[PDB]
């Protein structure tokens, strides 16, 4: 058999370069061509673009600020952010989650050499900016998030939420849910901790999220599958939610004595077993503390970075997915943005996986999809 | 007599809230009303503008990003980041400069208490994001540096540098005397270094930008002013040239012995004698080490930040001010941008200063701008 | 005339061991004698008291933890954390502000040299621990602080508030004023920010607690001193409200030209005319930012910590203070603890002058001091 | 069979220790007897030699400083920095990796457990500072290291580099050539990314070394193994030249599903394969970022240290290896020199797989070195 | 009169660059010359020498490492490290103060601006690397200090001790007296701590060195002076020594009230009367703690730097000093080397007002030293 080099070889001639010199052209007419003592006249006087990494002002991924997000069903996928540390019960500091994961995000080229997908040359990918969230009332927030984020996934444009700490996974989840009519998510939730209880310091922090979610119609508990769980910091009362509303759950050393294949297998069978799309909620914590300081809740023994990518590549490839949200990065609490590295690392590889299993672009809305807010889904 | 405090609440009822209420209309418009919950309905869904703070995208005071740069002649100033660090001789870093200069920025409102000037309201600012600098080429990133200063100055707008290490004071005053025709220009250098030799390391580094400048016939050295010179890192091949050039320079025991204003006085009549107008270069340095440990060449003993904005204060005033540079931050070294900051802080203040003035907004360009560029004046 | 050192020598032999001679025999008796090695016999084995300044449970100056708050009026002072930064409109962390006030309080003996005062000898002083807030709503922790302080207050113990964010101000204030009677307090306030506008981000902010305070009857903002103000953080909302209520701001350089005697006079005078006690809110932020890094607001520009010190000085000494406030220490941004360090600095100072003035320790409750709470106050 | 615990037991008895004596009787006579009360006489008054692992001057494992580099032909092993960070395309720092390197080495001694190798005994090494680099000028800067390279190269020295950015690559490589007649080198590359495009930014960049090393005839393409490739750094512009050339590369994902043995056996066969000896550059982001976060382009998902590690036991004990450079390492980005030690780990193994294959010390120069450089190889 | 600027450039003109030149020819021969494509042909291929700054080998300013300390008399200077912190009661890491500050000096060069003072060519300096300390034993630790000292001291070269707690004060004062004869001392003191208690947790550590150098009769308590005393650290113990053995004290306050001149006479006056040298004991917490956050007391409200420097300038030039040591630079705790910047700018400044003012080099041995060691000194 040919090797993943050999292979990512191939793909990478398959590739076009019309977004590259689109870029390039409109970073000369936009920045001036170069000096004169400049070789390559594909540079402009004025960095516009890709180019240089260490320059420019950061969207994610220095993709198109939509100031307009009216405009935002043009995109494929539009990159929020949720400021929002509200939730927080312990450290706090992921209200700058989002700023970090843009920062650290101009080091990425748009191509991914293994799986041979290029996003400037494959999809169209807007920043809408950051939600209006509201730090002293965590009530107010979400309701901001839950109009944004409907807002945004009632366009037909793929969300992508930079967190943020998990609180906003109520909100997230209600926003979609507005638009789903009667259809049916499945929650797969990338976490140590179950984030199941009903309060906590009287009221819905990031240790309560599923259980709002799943008060919903739209989202049973009986597909929140919760992969990684496990440590000191993993409620009580939480458990006793999970307990009795039958929620999936699997351990680390679940996951590693299984494989990480059968423990993928096992997400998706639960996930999808009666529902029409799946949501995933990614905790920067589900990775062992050693590769992300700056998160609130660290902890030891966790997923190491290839174990969770790989469960990534199979369950983004073979479920259906309605948005994705990567949550608790806190930039204050990291070292040269490690952590924000690793959540760039998994918003990325996302969106590569949908476009290898074909989920984007899309061609048409998908069935699921109400253009009709329920506002009373809640 | 009446305060400070006193005079700054009788100008502050003397400023409008137009500018306030386009950003507050142009946010509901383009990042949605709030939410139901939401009291205060100037506020959007999705941040557009000032607040929150801590959320956004980050260009500098969150001011437009001007993407075509052919239409940099509309605003009254425009902020350029030059992220240059191929002239350090001890730390790099401070290519990232303007990152961390946009980055706290975004802490300020448009508004000065004791000046009784807002931004918003008095000017039109834009950010025109960065010169494409050239970190393995010095002398490319000179040539793109003075492309893209004269540019700017040239079509009327007052320009903002965002450094980057001092070797660009050169290709950004060449970049000016392209358009100065047979004017001639003052250069105010705060600094504890000279900055003033031949050659360092073999190349045109950022203790040789004055030579090279004052090579140049519309910079006379002996209009060159030094404000702060001193320590155990300024070199003697400076020192031989700014006794053979006759430069003008003052000590920080100087300053403070012979008061602020004695020293602004000094720094003013030596720079405006026989020019037309001033360049301000301020080496982020010249404060003592105390306040700036992201800098390359840190040094005990400086400027106090009160005293470096009081003889801001003086000198913005009572110069006609050509441009200005900020030079030397590099967050690498720094704690919790404090450098950015003072860098920031003496940004803002001296758009102030022009405001108090009346040297911005401009109602012609000034006489001294030659819209043919000389492209031989080194 | 003798020098301050001289004097310094003189009072310490005014002052008894017997406070410490209570440390020494108590830490023998619950950590045993050391070992038979150790010479110096006052050395327990187990760490029990002041030493070492690097050992033990780290309570505010090693202080008593009183873990039973109904006991508080047996105390001359009460070290109370208030771990909230809800209110804050940039960075977050000033939530762990009572912990690196805490951490960093081990350094200290209880002894001043200038002053004479040792606090273990002169006073009783116990840690009450921290107020239990609500992240994720203000209004809540709000009514949590008023309760808590209000207890501290009405038991004759003098209130030390750790912060926490300066939205504070507000449920600490109405917590006294809840047992002020009709008894006025002047509030002086250190500070770059006049903290005084109505809302911000939809919610009641460390922009705004004096605008509540103030409302309430007790409270007259005719006699709320704010000094410091300045810089370009200072909101255009709330310098409008000074103005018209006609509160009594100096600025940094009004302190600084007008003699810090003359200010501290202005402040003194403004703040008890009219008024029955003074209450002392002291943000960090007001302190030139190479100093306190660790802030959500630094402004360069600041005091310098000799004048916030000497200010204090002719402050505390010369008003019937009735508690006070040191907020928006901010640990994740901080180096080495350098801004706790600052803080306690100001609390500890702050006792000694009360000390010094005869303040404390009281010999009977304050005729302002009403059993009955007004819950009715705001 | 033994444990390799029990063969470390064993191997240490045949080991010698007059390196050791030597050092302590150097150390006596020029740091003097210690002071009396000192019961050991191996120590000295003045620190001379290893101990204390604190102190001292830091040369790298504390080797001699061999200041006349006329001289280094008579050591087995020369260290030399290149503190070259003029190719960095994204974070710059690493001019001062050798520093760093140099700087946590101290913590080493000269022996290795599992191997039964102490370098004080068995080689010859000495320190020879750092190629006096230019900043401003990357190919001045080369011609720097292709000169003090060759020189050490020429003189029968191991050469080891402490990088610097891997821009390096093609000068240092050149330098050997240079000295390699017609011979050939295979290039064994531990990298996230190929490094093999033409130009970056207008410059020969560290995206670049190997489009350049291999342009010349003694350094064939199709003999350059490339390990560890993949993520979304990597180039296209990269990749195009690594399929037409015909270069050799395994993702990471290839080498831990065939299994770390198959991959050095795939390192091997293709580099040895037609060449007459093998360079290591070893790419620091090779390894997982969560390792090595003081680094310019750090990757998750990379190699575990021990992979990293096992790797290099193969694959420099079975082939004839000319030198060997470390890249990227950035101290300015680090946390306690955690990256600069997983350095000086890949330096120290390597040293020790060339005592235990027999490769050092030398009894002879190897055939492929020529005295006359050929100025033209490139 | 000319200003201190205008001086300055006269100054340096009667400057040689003899100590230059020898530095760049023996660079050239040991480190070969520069490539070919160098124009500056003193540039070598290894750096050698001061140049570049980020490179090389760090001693002291890279002055020569001296590894026969028995050759010490033929130097001026001689840079000695004390790398103990067994004398630290709150944090340690100053065992690494003398790394810290060999590390930043690398970012001077050897002459001073002001002071007209070069010193490669004014003064022989060496470093002779660091005394092997002894961290589980400070007497032990205290006796090889004392034994390196007295052999510096003895030989004629001038002691510049980088430590390192306050502790050493005593052995390093011991050292010197063992060659005293019956000559005496006098020792100015910069600290925020009196240092005179007989011991801390039953030892004798850095509250402690003057209770024990002033029983020794030739070091006077009452010659002993100290500036700078305040604060919550000064322990009530130290103060019974100072008031009971007539110890010359300023606090901060008394030091900018009477003015630094005045402080100075005082200072000069108190150490001289009755001696035949002074030592310069200077403890880097004496300046305020936002400039030293690298140290294991800081303390608010201490020296501005350019007090400090200006108190320097006055006593070095005008007493006979015989050495100095700066102590409690603590690197851990540090930011970008701030601490260990001022340590090394008190250390230059010192050895040019010894130029200065005619005392190095010396042109004999000063009467003082006494060639027979006095071993019952203490
Ligand atoms: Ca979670
Ligand atoms: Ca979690
Ligand atoms: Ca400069
Ligand atoms: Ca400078
Ligand atoms: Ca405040
Ligand atoms: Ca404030
Ligand atoms: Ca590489
Ligand atoms: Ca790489
Ligand atoms: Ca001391
Ligand atoms: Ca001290």
């Amino acid at each position: 058999p040919p090797s993943e080099a050999e292979e990512a070889l191939i793909k990478e001639t398959r590739l076009p370069l019309t977004g590259w010199q689109q870029e390039v052209d409109q970073g000369l007419t936009y920045g001036l061509e170069a000096a004169a003592s400049i070789k390559d006249r594909s540079i402009p006087t004025f960095s516009r673009g890709e180019l240089p990494h260490y320059a420019g002002i950061n969207t994610f991924m220095k993709a198109p600020y939509l100031e307009d997000v009216r405009e935002v069903g043009k995109y494929d996928v539009a990159i929020v952010g949720v400021p929002h540390d509200s939730g927080t019960t312990y450290r706090p500091g992921t209200r700058f989650g989002p700023q970090g994961i843009r920062r650290i995000s101009a080091l990425y080229t748009p191509y991914n050499f293994e799986m041979g997908v290029d996003l400037r040359e494959q999809i169209s990918l807007c920043d809408v900016g950051d939600i209006f969230t509201i730090p002293a009332n965590n009530e107010k927030s979400f309701d901001q998030i839950s109009k944004g984020i409907a807002h945004i996934f009632s366009s037909g444009a793929f969300p992508i939420i930079l967190g943020g700490d998990h609180s906003i996974g109520f909100p997230t989840v209600r926003g979609i849910c507005r638009h789903l009519g009667d259809k049916k998510v499945g929650i797969i939730h990338f976490d140590r901790h179950v984030d199941t209880q009903e309060t906590d310091l009287d009221e819905r922090m990031h240790t309560c999220p599923w259980f709002h979610a799943t008060n919903m119609a739209n989202a049973p508990a009986k597909n929140l599958v919760q992969l990684g769980i496990g440590g000191w910091q993993v409620p009580r009362q939480g458990v006793k939610v999970c307990r009795e509303r039958a929620t999936n759950i699997l351990t680390v050393t679940d996951i590693t004595e299984m494989s990480l294949d059968a423990a993928a297998d096992f997400a998706i069978a639960r996930a999808t077993d009666g529902t029409d799309c799946v949501w995933i909620s990614f905790d920067i914590d589900c990775i062992d503390a050693g590769f992300v300081p700056g998160t609130g809740w660290p902890e030891p023994g966790g997923l190491l970075p290839r174990e969770a990518l790989y469960l990534l590549k199979r369950i983004i490839r073979e479920t259906n997915v309605c948005g994705m949200e990567v949550v608790e990065v806190s930039p204050p609490y990291d070292i040269s943005d490690m952590t924000s590295l690793m959540a760039t690392r998994v918003i990325c590889d996302t969106m590569a996986h949908l476009v290898v299993s074909g989920q984007l672009p899309r061609t048409e809305k998908p069935a699921y999809i109400h253009a009709e807010a329920n506002m009373a889904v809640d």
